[PDB]
């Protein structure tokens, strides 16, 4: 139970990324693992669940 | 139970991220692992669940 | 159980990364491990559950 | 149980965090290990749960 | 129980965290091990769990 | 229980971290160790829990 009156607000949010890049020359080899060199935002409420990932850049799984 | 009565809030924010970032070479070489150069925001109100993983910017998983 | 009445604020909040970053050569070399370089900004109201993670900029996992 | 009145607030924040780096050369070699070079911000109010990692700028987890 | 009337607040907060880092040569190795040569700023309002980890900067656990 | 009336206040804060860091040479090799070299800032308000870690710098655990 929740109750909003006259009040503003902001939950899980993103505001303002602002990015220069300057890269004359990127090279990227990539055997069976993960490079990530980009911008990335994610603005999320809730994530909800067991063993779950909720916000990855790069990632590599490998279970068992 | 929540009540917010005339009042500015900000749960999970992220706000003015502001980069500059100059890479004349960038060589980048990955073998099964992760890799990450690159600006990464998350905002999250909740993440919820045993053995989860919220944020990752670079992450090897190799269990068992 | 929870009140505000006209309260401003701010929880879990990132404000004003501000990063100028210059690299004339980067050069990575990765083999099953990770390496991070680049700006992460992580907001979070809660993460919630046993063996969890909440925020990784780089890791590395080989349970059992 | 918890009531604001008129109060300004701020719980778990990161505020202004300005960088400036510079780095001719960066060479990165890693064989299973983690290597973290970038700028990590991480504001969380609330994580909670037995064995759980809160923030990680670099690790390494090789349990049993 | 807690009452907050009128009163500024700031708990669990990194407000400033300014770096000028110049580093002309940097090589890194790392066999299995754990490096961290960039800034981390950690705000945390509550960690909570027994062998939990608040903050890491840099970590390395061989448990058992 | 907790009463704050027209008071300022500051719990678990970290304010101005100001530093300038020039190293012309760095080279870290590293065979499962750890190793910090930049600037960490880590503000709390309460960690909790029995065999936790609130905050480590540069660390290695071998327990058992």
């Amino acid at each position: 139970g929740v109750l909003y009156v006259g009040s503003k607000t902001k939950e899980g949010v993103v505001h303002g990324v602002a990015t220069v890049a300057e890269k004359t020359k990127e090279q990227v080899t990539n055997v069976g693992g993960a490079v990530v060199t980009g911008v990335t935002a994610v603005a999320q409420k809730t994530v909800e669940g067991a063993g779950s990932i909720a916000a990855a850049t790069g990632f590599v799984k490998k279970d068992q």
